[PDB]
């Protein structure tokens, strides 16, 4: 689908939501400015009137293709922008993935068991204690009554998560970077198989925690879980190197965010057009291709002060792409002395 | 014991301190300040200038019958002016009987012991958890750690204490009046079998919100209270009409505050004395005398405007109570020719 | 007018309320329940649900003569039960007395002005400070903004009552008992002489902390108020003995609260009455009656278990005025031998 | 300065520490270890049982060159991982930067001075409001006295910062980020103006949020900052592309943190140590060598599965400069034959 985010003084930004959706592109400011106004559309956020200062006092909205209002309760919102904000979805508090999960779990006949037998040390604490205080006289009578505990009173106060390495406690903060995403992955996913509503999770800030090899573990693993789960949706702000992941399915909805916004295309409709306006009859294979677009991409529809230092074949691909979005920047020949010499001492 | 209370510009005030004190007398203000000072000195009042300057912000002090210092520390002080000040002594907040007397109770096996299973408990829920909990990535374990349920956390959260009559709760406002004195009692009878520390009950203002019938009842228990705990010590302060109580043991501690100060005497020592100069050789029995004193004290030691309306009786044995302390005032004959058909028509 | 005031489970307690309106009577439970219900109902009290159990849950209600609802807000009700709540009232806080009082009085053009130059020094130390604090970048700037001073604010928490005798200052404490009552009531009377609203005051438990005479004083001084100003009511509960007031216009407003309800009646209406049932030819005075009706009123409807100690003449006409009530109770002739012994020492 | 971090299973990390440190690399993970030893060994963190756990239980350190401990205590940390991190700073609460630089300025007569008039024209009011006051009783006066107004009191109630452009409040986030970084910056300028004892302000995520071209200017500022003031550290953790800076001046406190851990040189040292084996006989100038440092530094020390895309003379500098340093890693001549065509159409 579409998001056309309100924007203080020019037309909606535009996005292409799909499973896994991915924000890239120069523009960092408008890039902020788009996830700030999705955490709070989608988060919750209660306005002030400092806040709605650049709209004019009125609420910022979000409209779908159709132009229509899409409901700040559509999702249930997930912002993990931190490792911080990922810890927090694991302990027991109101609306963390944890609360959810954990009420889950806890509800079973044989548990349930232990709160009954709970309750009934407590409902003898309770007359123990009256039979001190006989504050009887007459008719009246002054005593302590108990209110019953519940779950989900246990969990919230004397319950706490640990991480530990064969029986050895740790903190969460020394707890591997990509296993810490990884866990917070598994118990979204026990979650999802007992839900039908609408999971909208964004991830920022991440790319620069953890290796170009652990990330791709980690988009394996949202992946899996977009194509177990109908009802879940992604939205990721990739780095401008290493981290965008293209393929056939997510392709659409790599949005890009510069000196203009626009979608990706899908990758065999690109692949020809480019393949048209490519100098050479050594067209590169559709994988060179993909990978290329991978590295480029970030860089689209940027009129750029500093030439991106790209191998040749980028280079072109970078300017024949841009062509495609009918924008004028483009990489220059570079002029460099004896490059038969640097292309051979590179052999 | 003796209290010799400072005032602001005249001779100290002398009382005669017993377990069931009385201040009764026409002096009103005086009574109000000596209540006063009373419940500064004893109540842990912090004196600022305004409050020491009638004492030329000298701090004021009690004396004994040696002259001393009785320390403001003597007595664990408690005022009772209104319903409002039982009931604060009954909630379990720092500081009050109902919190003392929980605190030496809470803490025995009785108890204690129940703790062990909710506990025992608690660590099967977590067990059993930790089960179905299946979040383990690298060598990462995702695992629920309970914290031990203390007693002070199952007070405070699971329980809230009640006034109800056959389990149907009602606010203390709803009390019988002497039910409310009655309750305030009991718990000062538990708190007390737990300590040898003397305690200084002050009660004002209680006279004029029950019967005299309730009254009586409510005077037998502190009688009790007092027999049974001689670190218990009362100060009342009675209406004039049908409240106080002059009996064998108590007499002596009656303090009359009107034009002059003064204590009775043993009451059969009064009784004898009085009768010296009873004008009948007919004497009133010494449970008719008791009956007198009760209604004729208040009025003592006063020189008053408007005389008194009182039977025959009462008025002599006024006169004469009045001459063996000295005082000048008496009840003037109110002759009127009709007597004898008014006393027929009182069949 | 008339309150007819809900009881948990009889009739109505029916009150004949008056610029002057005296409760009085043996039945002091009820005297206190009448008085719980009056300051709730008209002193704004949230109810909580124990508070309404023995209404059935249901808010407690007043009627007046034709059976309407009298509205919670009808007046400006000011509930004075201890000295304390006279302080409280001339201390400058939400809904007191000194509140509105103050308010007025501040209100000059003469002091408004003095506000204008303390918010001109405000803005310079707002504009000294900012010049300090020049975080400025580009079009935007961190400063601080001020919110002007208003005088409630002033009232508020900058200036404090004090009481002092030739600007020596004491605790309000420690000022007489009287000048406390007489200080209330003439800062209720310059309130009063700048609003048409209605004001409720009810006072009880005063009579014990002043003497008979200083009562009178204080006694004239509402009589005063309430004959200057017609929006004034006062609603008292005076002792048992040498505090009620009768005469010809708060007469009907005697409220009688015994083993029965009953108000009196006109003066000249019971004199008359009385006089045809009086035992004698020798009438009392009607200043005679009026006194001995001051007397025994109190004990009225009322079936005592001790005989009240009275005069000869006063038992006569309490049993007269009980019997006007058809109330059975009867004081019955002393039975005490050589009465004219006993008369003649009196002599 | 040297930094030798301890971590949990190698050697300790070096870090060649200068006023402006900037830490890149590939080891992201690493890199995110040392950030956080960083802000919990200078932020003060009170180390938990499963916070040293993988350190033996003992806590760790930071020696410096001569193996010594570097006291936790030795700078005033500011971690900025976010712009919430900026706004916390210029909050006024104990603690932060705001607080300690009004501190030290709101308490300088430009502004004590003006309390003398705003208290003198309470003083004013005061009198005003006593005179218009007449409530004397007896020999007692109710009067009103002025509880002076400090400048805590104006400034808590009377005072609230606030973002505006041209008086128009908005929310922090609505100030551009280059903006919400200069803020912080003169903010930082203000309050080292006040002292000399030493900061160390780390920043890390905040080149994502911003153009290339607005870092710069933000650079330059700290660069401003840090040459003003000797007390002042610098952080950084720039992204692997456009944020890294390459000066004279702090070339040599550039670590990267890779497969390997190294620090940069000077850079004329560097410059001639890669043009003995530059390729060719016509040598990139100084400045153009300078420019490929910013952008391959970041790739250096680093075994990567996919070779990275960058320009022939980048590439030809990142090898040699791995080879000076010992490091094996090479880029290999992509070949393609139509190197010719691509070149003529990159125009
Ligand atoms: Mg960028
Ligand atoms: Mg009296
Ligand atoms: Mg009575
Ligand atoms: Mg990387």
């Amino acid at each position: 689908m579409k998001f056309f985010v309100q924007h203080p003084y020019k037309e909606r930004i535009e996005l292409n939501i799909g499973a896994i959706t991915q924000i890239v592109g120069q523009n960092n400011e408008l890039k902020y400015y788009t996830w700030q106004i999705l955490s709070w559309y989608f988060g919750g956020k209660k306005y002030s009137s400092e806040d709605l200062s650049i709209f004019d006092y009125e609420e910022p909205t979000i409209l779908d293709e159709a132009r229509e209002i899409v409901k700040r309760s559509s999702y249930h919102y997930i912002d993990i922008s931190s490792f911080k904000d990922l810890l927090e979805q694991m302990e027991y508090k109101k609306g963390t993935l944890a609360q959810g999960y954990l009420r889950k779990i806890v509800n079973q006949v044989d548990i349930v068991g232990h709160l009954e037998k709970i309750n009934e040390q407590v409902e003898l604490i309770e007359e123990a204690m009256n039979r001190h205080i006989n504050l009887n006289c007459g008719q009246v009578e002054y005593h302590l009554e108990n209110l019953p505990l519940t779950l989900d009173q246990l969990l919230t106060k004397n319950f706490s998560p640990f991480f530990a390495i064969e029986n050895k406690n740790l903190s969460f903060e020394w707890v591997s970077n990509i296993d810490k995403l990884s866990l917070f992955l598994e118990m979204l996913d026990h979650l999802l198989s007992q839900t039908t509503e609408k999971y909208l999770i964004v991830l920022k800030n991440i790319d620069g925690f953890i290796s170009e090899e652990s990330y791709t573990i980690f988009y394996r693993q949202i992946c899996h879980l977009v194509k177990k789960y109908p009802n879940l949706t992604f939205i990721l702000f990739p780095s401008d190197q290493g981290y965008l992941k293209i393929d056939e399915e997510n392709s659409r909805f790599v949005n890009i965010l510069s000196d203009q916004v626009e979608h990706l295309y899908d990758v065999e409709f690109m692949y020809e057009r480019v393949m048209k306006y490519y100098p050479s009859n050594d067209f590169p294979t559709r994988e060179g291709f993909r990978m290329s677009l991978e590295t480029v991409t970030p860089y689209l529809l940027t009129k750029m002060l500093r030439q991106p230092s790209l191998s040749l074949v980028d280079s072109v691909i970078l300017n024949i792409l841009n062509q495609l979005f009918h924008f004028s920047y483009r990489i220059r020949c570079s002029q460099t002395p004896d490059k038969e010499l640097l292309q051979k001492f590179l052999e």
